[PDB]
């Protein structure tokens, strides 16, 4: 409703609430210890074994977090789930996705393994498929990309013919990097009906041609399974289309949603984990007579380690709360697609924040364990690697930055008030953008690129801020050391990009009026980046208490 | 002895000239030559099998690579060396950052491997080790690192005593992480005689007592051989004592200065293999009816990408160019060592330089494949393992960025106003560096964080400059990729000084410096999106880095 509360509403009014990780009620508490005892104690275990082939143990562990309940949270009552608020699917998303690649295996299951089904599936459907993938009896994995097309997925190439006595559905294609493939019972592909028609169709394991590429040879989750899966005259029941023929589009984008801020909880799950193996080796390993945690080199590393972990795990979850208040008393598949599509920008920021901060933890994670940060019997070596391929799903992050300002073009308390003047640098350099370009303004991806740091940057900063205030502690530290390098980053992205859009004299106004939207007195960097060092230390970890 | 040629004299004073790589002789043209060739035909055609186990294909492979002189040239003549300018080895390095692993075996033998004996190596065996190292007979290893030291070599406890006989020293403890040691026939160790005395020996590997633990298993550089190195109760001849007792800081010190102006050339290298590689698919990727490299944002990459690679580029020989002068009229391990010694400085800032630039490209690399930059099948993939070890070779860029600021410690108008902000970065790095010391004294050393923003400034003072500079002469797309790295590097000197600057000053006192680091940052807004298009259209014109071979 209010101009505040509604979706990219912070642009404007300050919001009037915020929820943070303190306000996770006993039962969302109780899910997260009942993941982290989870993967203490079956995922790490056969971690080594699943890195190294054995990706069928990827079944028998899916079948455990079935049985916890793991499976139904996003899965509608009636058939066989629990259907939860987006909170807990998210703090399961943040506490799985760091103990390895079976991150990906969960997560390609119970997002678009199994949403495509719960918002366009017809009731005979859903109760005949639903059931098993809430229970973790079957494994779902999603096919859309293909060699030819990936960024770009309405480009898929897979035909679909309609059988001589209409009964089935004839698929012809090939489908790129598909999870779970190596052991899915079902899969949910798309292909284009006589070549033209973007269309979803439910294709069990068990059918005729279709068969699966050898598993992918990747940088890192190698505990994950990746197949090509190639549909050669696999004949599909024409009641097994899901959702609308020539309308598959609508599947895509929506579970994307779900995608996005589930991903970026879990990049924070795996940042804090990165930065325990880094805090903790910090105190364990001594040179020159001291613990390099003790060094100042060291601290800056864990203290910024901190800071950015603490502005995403604000952002992700400020996010997931909107999300769950919009959801509130709200039942029916379009209803609840609705109210997720409300907050699809933050669904980017928080996704694109989250990869990028923990590329950071994890690269600063091998740097602190030295050569060993290069060996393969340290856990942060896999690390390094499997974080990589975040920036890569749920859309690359060139992608999420053009979507980002897509709603924004046609579609006291001094640093509360720098994090108002952030919002409206945004504003400005979007508004000189089109007043420049108008229509074609989405072809200076540049100008675009430039717009959403600075969002992401104020939307991040407000977050740790205002969480910041009601929390205290160190937060508030942890808080002033982002937003003091968000300034810096706002000033020089809209100076670098600001002389593409005015020049003559009509400019000079416009860059000071910038260096004034920017302006704030520099803070001890130095000092700051220690204390949370200290705190890191201290708890061999994230510094912030559960 | 002029006042800008010496050491850190870009400093106070505008160089004169600087040597670039269009300044290259027909003979280091040449060499380069052999290494594409040696490369395209020899390494890379095995370098699949080596990434998959059969480690000792580097044997064979680096015999080949000596009968081609590429092991001798750092070598005397008198001992079947060709005794070369230190600018061909290090386009050697350059060129040899397309064979994968076999970069870092070639490496270690020329450089720590060989060097020790060339620096320090006694008369006699020089004459009986040298010659085989040079042509590749024989395989040199260097053993400093230990399980307990790495960054604090000075550490190591592998101790050494005299038996009783007095002609053989006994040696025992663990070296960690040796590369070349899966086929190595000579060793360099490092140990301390009755546990004090840091001393270099020289071990063949067919010693008894000496043995190796299995093939390490890491990240990247699978076509490297590294193990660990055990010494239990080894038996080495008194004059197998490299250099002299109490005294093996020196040979270690010393190495290093090659390894890093080196390895900066390294990453030079394999940063325009990524960038041929990321072009190269930007080109024939088509996503949404056109080729990716035709979006705004692949442009981006794609122009700050050429822009890293040419200031690194420029700044790595111009280093190289002032050893070589230094050399001149010069001959013997002393002099060689001490005219080296001049610009270590200058080889730290480039080690930390080019690693720097090179992760960012095969980063971005990465990027640009989408998915399949994540895939064994795309040596963009292989390339970004490979380049993470880099960062923490030849001294971790920690280590290096606390050394930079030392000769700035040793102490207490417009008109090509792109030369007056590159002067300024070096007043700025000037005052934040007085400032540190006008307050902690004796005792800057802890404040690291102080150090390393000072150490960024003078990074991107020196590439810059030596952007500029060459720029100049060059001429073409050269300006336009000195302008995209000058820009940004002021942008981060101002970022830096500030955030380091509160810790060094306060109150109305604190303000006026503050007021100083910006008007030494202070520069008019370029069109980075107009300029990284333009280099990027270059690029995809070029298939690479757009500078002419
Ligand atoms: C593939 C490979 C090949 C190798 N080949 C060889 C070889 O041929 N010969 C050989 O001798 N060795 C070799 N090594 C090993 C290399 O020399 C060591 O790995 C390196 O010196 C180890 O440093 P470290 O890992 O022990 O530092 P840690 O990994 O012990 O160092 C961690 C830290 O360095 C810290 N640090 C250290 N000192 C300071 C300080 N004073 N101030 C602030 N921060 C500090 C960083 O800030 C960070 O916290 C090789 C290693 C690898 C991985
Ligand atoms: C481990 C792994 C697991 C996977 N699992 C699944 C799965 O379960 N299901 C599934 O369907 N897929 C999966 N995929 C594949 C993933 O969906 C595709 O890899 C991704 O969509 C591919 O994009 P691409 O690689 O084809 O882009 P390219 O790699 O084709 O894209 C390169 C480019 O994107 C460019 N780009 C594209 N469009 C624009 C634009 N408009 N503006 C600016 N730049 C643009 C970037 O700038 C860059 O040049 C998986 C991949 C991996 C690696």
């Amino acid at each position: 409703k209010k101009l505040w509360q509604k979706g990219g509403g912070w642009l404007l009014e300050v919001p009037e609430r915020v929820y943070t990780p303190e306000d996770f009620d006993e039962s969302v508490k109780e899910i997260a210890r009942t993941t982290r005892t989870f993967v203490e104690r079956e995922v790490l275990p056969l971690l080594e074994r699943m890195e190294h082939g054995e990706l069928e143990l990827n079944v028998p562990l899916m079948r455990k977090a079935g049985e916890l309940g793991l499976l139904a949270i996003d899965v509608p009552e009636e058939y066989g789930g629990l259907d939860l608020p987006k909170v807990i699917s998210t703090v399961v998303a943040e506490e799985l996705s760091g103990s390895g690649g079976f991150s990906v295996t969960y997560g390609a299951h119970t997002s678009i393994g199994t949403l495509p089904l719960v918002y366009f599936g017809t009731e005979e459907q859903k109760r005949k498929y639903l059931p098993k993938l809430a229970s973790g009896e079957w494994i779902a994995a999603y096919c859309l990309t293909e060699p030819g097309s990936g960024s770009d997925a309405l480009a898929a190439k897979t035909r679909a013919t309609l059988s001589e006595d209409g009964k089935h559905y004839i698929l012809n294609g090939v489908k790129q990097w598909i999870s779970n493939a190596g052991f899915a019972h079902l899969f949910t592909v798309f292909a284009k009906v006589d070549g033209e028609h973007f269309t979803a169709f439910l294709v069990e394991r068990d059918t005729p041609g279709l068969s699966f590429g050898p598993e992918e040879k990747k940088m890192g989750i190698k505990a994950s399974s990746t197949r090509q899966v190639i549909l050669e005259d696999v004949k599909v029941p024409v009641e097994n289309v899901l959702g609308e023929i020539g309308k598959g589009h609508k599947i895509a984008f929506n579970v994307l949603n779900v995608g996005r801020y589930k991903l970026g909880a879990g990049a924070v799950g795996g940042a804090k984990r990165a930065l325990e193996l880094s805090a903790q080796y910090a105190t364990q390993r001594v040179q020159f007579g001291r613990p390099i945690g003790r060094f100042g080199l060291i601290q800056q590393k864990l203290g910024e380690m901190a800071s950015r972990i603490y502005a995403a795990e604000s952002a992700v979850y400020r996010t997931v709360g909107l999300i769950d208040e919009a959801l509130l008393g709200k039942k029916g598949p379009e209803a609840v697609m609705a109210g997720i599509e409300e907050y699809a920008v933050e669904a980017s920021i928080i996704k694109v924040l989250g990869s990028e901060v923990l590329d950071y933890v994890v690269d600063e994670g091998v740097q602190i364990h030295g050569g060993y940060g290069y060996s393969q019997e340290y856990p942060i070596e896999r690390a390094y690697r499997d974080a990589r391929i975040n920036r890569i799903f749920e859309g690359t992050n060139e992608i999420n930055r053009l979507l980002i300002p897509g709603m924004l073009l046609r579609r006291e308390d001094l640093e509360l008030h720098q994090v108002q003047n952030l919002k409206k640098l945004a504003l400005m350099v979007a508004g000189l953008a089109v007043q420049k370009y108008g229509q074609g303004v989405e072809e200076e991806q540049e100008v675009l690129g430039a717009v959403a740091d600075i969002l992401i940057d104020a939307y991040a900063a407000e977050s740790a801020l205002l969480r910041a205030r009601r929390l205290g502690g160190l937060a508030p530290v942890l808080a002033r050391i982002y937003l003091a390098q968000a300034l810096d980053r706002a000033q020089a992205g809209a100076l670098s990009v600001l002389p593409r859009l005015v020049e003559g004299d009509e400019a000079r106004v416009v860059y000071s009026a910038a260096r004034r939207l920017t302006k704030r007195e520099p803070g001890d960097l130095v000092a700051l980046r220690r204390q949370a060092a200290e705190a890191v230390l201290e708890a061999g970890g994230y510094p912030i208490p559960r």
